[PDB]
Protein backbone atom coordinates (compact mmCIF):
# COMPACT_ATOMS: atom_id res chain seq x y z
CA UNK A 1 0.00 0.00 0.00
CA UNK A 2 2.63 2.46 1.21
CA UNK A 3 4.83 -0.42 0.02
CA UNK A 4 3.15 -0.54 -3.39
CA UNK A 5 3.49 3.22 -3.81
CA UNK A 6 7.21 3.08 -2.88
CA UNK A 7 7.72 0.17 -5.35
CA UNK A 8 6.16 1.94 -8.36
CA UNK A 9 7.96 5.17 -7.39
CA UNK A 10 11.39 3.48 -7.32
CA UNK A 11 10.70 1.69 -10.62
CA UNK A 12 9.80 5.00 -12.35
CA UNK A 13 13.28 6.33 -11.34
CA UNK A 14 15.15 3.37 -12.83
CA UNK A 15 17.05 3.48 -16.09
CA UNK A 16 15.27 2.00 -19.15
CA UNK A 17 18.20 -0.11 -20.53
CA UNK A 18 18.71 -1.52 -17.08
CA UNK A 19 14.93 -2.30 -16.69
CA UNK A 20 15.18 -4.13 -20.07
CA UNK A 21 18.34 -6.14 -19.19
CA UNK A 22 16.73 -7.26 -15.96
CA UNK A 23 13.64 -8.44 -17.76
CA UNK A 24 15.75 -10.45 -20.19
CA UNK A 25 17.72 -12.07 -17.35
CA UNK A 26 14.45 -13.27 -15.71
CA UNK A 27 13.21 -14.58 -19.09
CA UNK A 28 16.50 -16.46 -19.50
CA UNK A 29 15.94 -18.04 -16.07
CA UNK A 30 12.37 -19.08 -17.03
CA UNK A 31 13.58 -20.65 -20.33
CA UNK A 32 16.09 -22.85 -18.58
CA UNK A 33 14.24 -23.82 -15.34
CA UNK A 34 14.14 -27.63 -14.79
CA UNK A 35 11.06 -29.39 -13.30
CA UNK A 36 11.53 -30.13 -9.59
CA UNK A 37 9.57 -31.37 -6.55
CA UNK A 38 7.43 -28.53 -5.17
CA UNK A 39 6.65 -28.66 -1.43
CA UNK A 40 3.74 -27.20 0.52
CA UNK A 41 4.69 -23.61 1.58
CA UNK A 42 2.56 -23.80 4.75
CA UNK A 43 4.62 -26.68 6.22
CA UNK A 44 8.30 -27.22 7.13
CA UNK A 45 21.54 -19.62 -0.19
CA UNK A 46 19.42 -18.08 -2.95
CA UNK A 47 20.02 -15.68 -5.82
CA UNK A 48 16.50 -16.62 -6.92
CA UNK A 49 14.89 -13.60 -8.57
CA UNK A 50 17.74 -11.12 -7.83
CA UNK A 51 17.21 -9.25 -11.11
CA UNK A 52 13.61 -8.56 -9.98
CA UNK A 53 14.33 -7.25 -6.49
CA UNK A 54 13.53 -3.65 -5.69
CA UNK A 55 14.37 -3.20 -2.00
CA UNK A 56 13.45 -6.92 -1.51
CA UNK A 57 10.05 -6.60 -3.22
CA UNK A 58 9.71 -8.28 -6.59
CA UNK A 59 6.43 -6.44 -7.27
CA UNK A 60 2.78 -6.85 -6.41
CA UNK A 61 -0.27 -8.89 -7.32
CA UNK A 62 -3.37 -7.07 -8.17
CA UNK A 63 -6.81 -8.76 -7.83
CA UNK A 64 -9.77 -6.53 -8.60
CA UNK A 65 -12.32 -9.26 -7.86
CA UNK A 66 -11.38 -9.01 -4.13
CA UNK A 67 -10.10 -5.43 -3.98
CA UNK A 68 -6.43 -6.45 -3.22
CA UNK A 69 -2.97 -5.20 -4.26
CA UNK A 70 -0.48 -7.26 -2.25
CA UNK A 71 3.31 -6.97 -2.31
CA UNK A 72 5.29 -9.95 -3.55
CA UNK A 73 8.50 -11.26 -2.07
CA UNK A 74 10.87 -14.21 -2.80
CA UNK A 75 10.16 -17.48 -0.95
CA UNK A 76 7.45 -18.44 1.54
CA UNK A 77 9.23 -18.12 4.92
CA UNK A 78 7.06 -16.85 7.74
CA UNK A 79 8.89 -13.50 7.73
CA UNK A 80 7.50 -13.04 4.19
CA UNK A 81 4.03 -14.50 4.70
CA UNK A 82 3.50 -12.08 7.58
CA UNK A 83 3.90 -9.15 5.24
CA UNK A 84 2.66 -10.11 1.73
CA UNK A 85 2.65 -12.81 -0.94
CA UNK A 86 5.61 -15.05 -1.56
CA UNK A 87 6.88 -16.51 -4.85
CA UNK A 88 7.05 -20.25 -4.52
CA UNK A 89 10.47 -22.02 -4.56
CA UNK A 90 11.07 -24.08 -7.70
CA UNK A 91 8.51 -22.30 -9.84
CA UNK A 92 8.83 -19.80 -12.69
CA UNK A 93 9.56 -16.12 -12.08
CA UNK A 94 6.45 -14.04 -12.58
CA UNK A 95 7.72 -12.58 -15.99
CA UNK A 96 5.54 -15.10 -17.89
CA UNK A 97 6.57 -16.77 -21.11
CA UNK A 98 5.77 -19.96 -22.96
CA UNK A 99 6.13 -23.16 -20.81
CA UNK A 100 6.11 -21.20 -17.47
CA UNK A 101 4.07 -21.57 -14.35
CA UNK A 102 4.69 -19.04 -11.55
CA UNK A 103 3.08 -19.70 -8.10
CA UNK A 104 2.29 -16.83 -5.62
CA UNK A 105 1.35 -17.81 -2.04
CA UNK A 106 -0.36 -15.89 0.79
CA UNK A 107 -2.18 -16.61 4.02
CA UNK A 108 -5.91 -16.90 4.11
CA UNK A 109 -6.16 -13.58 6.04
CA UNK A 110 -4.12 -12.16 8.92
CA UNK A 111 -5.61 -10.18 11.85
CA UNK A 112 -4.82 -6.85 10.10
CA UNK A 113 -4.27 -7.69 6.34
CA UNK A 114 -6.88 -9.62 4.33
CA UNK A 115 -4.22 -10.93 1.86
CA UNK A 116 -5.85 -14.01 0.19
CA UNK A 117 -8.69 -14.28 2.80
CA UNK A 118 -11.32 -13.76 0.06
CA UNK A 119 -9.73 -15.97 -2.55
CA UNK A 120 -12.83 -18.26 -2.58
CA UNK A 121 -14.65 -15.39 -4.28
CA UNK A 122 -12.63 -15.67 -7.48
CA UNK A 123 -14.40 -17.34 -10.42
CA UNK A 124 -13.43 -18.56 -13.89
CA UNK A 125 -13.02 -15.49 -16.14
CA UNK A 126 -11.75 -13.21 -13.39
CA UNK A 127 -8.58 -11.27 -14.32
CA UNK A 128 -5.65 -10.53 -11.98
CA UNK A 129 -2.40 -8.60 -12.74
CA UNK A 130 1.20 -9.22 -11.82
CA UNK A 131 3.10 -5.98 -11.49
CA UNK A 132 6.79 -6.79 -11.83
CA UNK A 133 9.50 -4.18 -12.49
CA UNK A 134 7.93 -1.72 -14.98
CA UNK A 135 5.65 -4.40 -16.53
CA UNK A 136 2.09 -5.60 -15.80
CA UNK A 137 1.02 -9.13 -16.95
CA UNK A 138 -2.65 -10.11 -17.07
CA UNK A 139 -3.83 -13.64 -16.21
CA UNK A 140 -7.37 -14.87 -16.73
CA UNK A 141 -8.70 -17.56 -14.31
CA UNK A 142 -9.36 -20.91 -16.04
CA UNK A 143 -9.28 -23.44 -13.22
CA UNK A 144 -9.98 -23.43 -9.47
CA UNK A 145 -9.38 -26.66 -7.42
CA UNK A 146 -8.89 -27.52 -3.77
CA UNK A 147 -6.35 -30.24 -2.91
CA UNK A 148 -4.63 -31.96 0.03
CA UNK A 149 -1.25 -30.54 0.98
CA UNK A 150 0.11 -33.73 -0.84
CA UNK A 151 -1.94 -33.35 -4.07
CA UNK A 152 0.21 -30.78 -5.95
CA UNK A 153 0.44 -31.18 -9.79
CA UNK A 154 -2.03 -28.55 -10.91
CA UNK A 155 1.04 -26.28 -10.52
CA UNK A 156 2.88 -28.40 -13.13
CA UNK A 157 4.54 -26.47 -15.97
CA UNK A 158 2.44 -27.49 -19.00
CA UNK A 159 4.26 -27.14 -22.34
CA UNK A 160 3.14 -24.27 -24.60
CA UNK A 161 1.24 -22.43 -21.82
CA UNK A 162 1.87 -19.36 -19.61
CA UNK A 163 0.16 -19.81 -16.23
CA UNK A 164 0.13 -18.11 -12.76
CA UNK A 165 -1.47 -19.85 -9.71
CA UNK A 166 -2.55 -17.95 -6.61
CA UNK A 167 -2.24 -20.39 -3.77
CA UNK A 168 -3.80 -20.27 -0.24
CA UNK A 169 -5.09 -22.54 2.63
CA UNK A 170 -8.80 -23.61 2.98
CA UNK A 171 -11.33 -23.89 4.66
CA UNK A 172 -11.13 -20.31 6.05
CA UNK A 173 -9.60 -20.26 9.56
CA UNK A 174 -9.18 -24.04 9.44
CA UNK A 175 -6.48 -24.39 6.79
CA UNK A 176 -6.34 -28.16 6.22
CA UNK A 177 -6.26 -28.08 2.37
CA UNK A 178 -4.92 -25.80 -0.41
CA UNK A 179 -6.96 -23.66 -2.71
CA UNK A 180 -5.35 -23.17 -6.15
CA UNK A 181 -6.66 -20.40 -8.44
CA UNK A 182 -4.99 -20.81 -11.86
CA UNK A 183 -5.01 -18.06 -14.52
CA UNK A 184 -3.74 -18.16 -18.11
CA UNK A 185 -1.85 -15.20 -19.71
CA UNK A 186 -3.97 -12.88 -21.90
CA UNK A 187 -2.67 -9.94 -24.04
CA UNK A 188 -2.24 -6.82 -21.87
CA UNK A 189 0.48 -4.15 -21.65
CA UNK A 190 0.54 -1.36 -19.08
CA UNK A 191 -0.40 2.06 -20.54
CA UNK A 192 2.51 4.56 -21.02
Amino acid sequence: NEVIKEFDETVSQMDKAELEERWRLAQAFNATLKPSEILDPFTEVSEYANMLKVHERIGYVEIPAIDQEIPMYVGTSEDILQKGAGLLEGASLPVGGENTHTVITAHRGLPTAELFSQLDKMKKGDIFYLHVLDQVLAYQVDQIVTVEPNDFEPVLIQHGEDYATLLTCTPYMINSHRLLVRGKRIPYTAPI
